[PDB]
């Protein structure tokens, strides 16, 4: 079995709530909000130690919450059934933002750009974005691919997004009027993929095997390593903490860590006590990280007080 690591830096948190936790964003560095199913919605003021419920006026309560997205005091909410919600002071108030029925699906991602500008893009690939504050959205991509597995966006506005059957995978990036598929990479089924802070792509496959992509054609993947070398374990999602540190969230309670960028990994084995699947990794600085998980356990990153850098 792999090595144990020294320190387990992820506390657990209990949140007044059993529901299962989508997505979080953070204003700044202490302020912060996080979404979930149920219409949940909790604010933070201290960095992720505590959070507060907030309710909203709503038609109903059965919203899931997808994505939350600031950028400065602008944040934005999508949801299903169609929801978006808008604010300007940092939460302390929300607009409902009407949508287009003729949405295709429902919003599962929105990205603040800030200074009225945001991205969305819909459960089947539809890509909107407006500059005025939601009151207009220009269609980028009309053109539906389905269901999506899992949807990941680089930091340069790109965007890859797992195929329902995890067959294929698809990308897209600003400019470009469609998404283009890409098939026959693996013979593996895919869950999930995203970006490295280098530029290449990621990708979990069933049977908890990772691969990363060539940097010389991003078309090319390297070698399936197996982080536990057992293939017992499935994985569900991967991020970078810093340019050499990636943590990997999989089932069972599996947390494994690797310093070398992805080569060799070492298990965290405080965390198996932890009563929750590990569904999401969100690092937002070198000091600051979520894992979301369900029944409302929330595990935060608390660095090292003997690491010097």
């Amino acid at each position: 079995s792999i090595p144990a690591l020294d320190y387990n830096p992820w506390e657990a948190i209990q949140l007044p709530t059993t529901a299962t936790i989508l997505d979080m964003s953070f204003i700044d560095r202490h302020h912060g909000w996080l979404v979930g199913v149920n219409a949940t919605l909790m604010e933070t003021r201290d960095g992720g130690q505590t959070w507060e419920p907030r309710t909203l006026v709503l038609d109903h309560s059965d919203y899931r919450f997808n994505s939350v997205s600031f950028q400065g005091n602008e944040g934005w909410i999508v949801g299903e059934p169609p929801i978006m919600l808008h604010t300007t002071d940092g939460g302390q108030s929300w607009s409902q933002i009407p949508l287009d029925p003729k949405l295709p699906g429902s919003p599962r991602l929105i990205k603040a750009l800030g200074n009225g500008s945001a991205e969305m893009i819909t459960n089947v690939g539809a890509i909107y974005r407006t500059k005025d504050s939601g009151k207009n959205w220009q269609a980028l991509v009309q053109e539906a691919i389905g269901v999506m597995r899992n949807l990941n966006r680089s930091p340069s506005g790109e965007y890859v997004a797992v195929s329902s059957e995890g067959s294929f995978y698809s990308t897209w990036e600003p400019g470009q009027t469609a998404w283009e598929p890409h098939n026959e990479t693996t013979s593996e089924e895919l869950h999930n993929m995203g970006f490295t802070p280098d530029g290449r792509l990621w990708m979990i496959v069933n049977g908890g095997k990772i691969a990363f992509s060539d940097p010389d054609n991003s078309e090319n993947w390297g070698e399936l390593l197996s982080p536990l070398r057992r293939n017992s374990v499935g994985f569900l999602d991967l991020a970078y903490r810093t340019p050499n540190e990636v943590w990997l969230a999989g089932g069972a309670g599996a947390l494994l860590c690797s310093q070398d960028g992805g080569q060799t990994w070492q298990q965290d084995v405080d965390v198996k006590k932890v009563p929750s699947n590990f569904y999401k990794i969100l690092f937002f600085s070198p000091d600051q990280g979520f894992i979301l998980g369900q029944k409302g356990i929330l595990l935060r990153y608390v660095t090292d007080l003997t690491a010097a850098p």
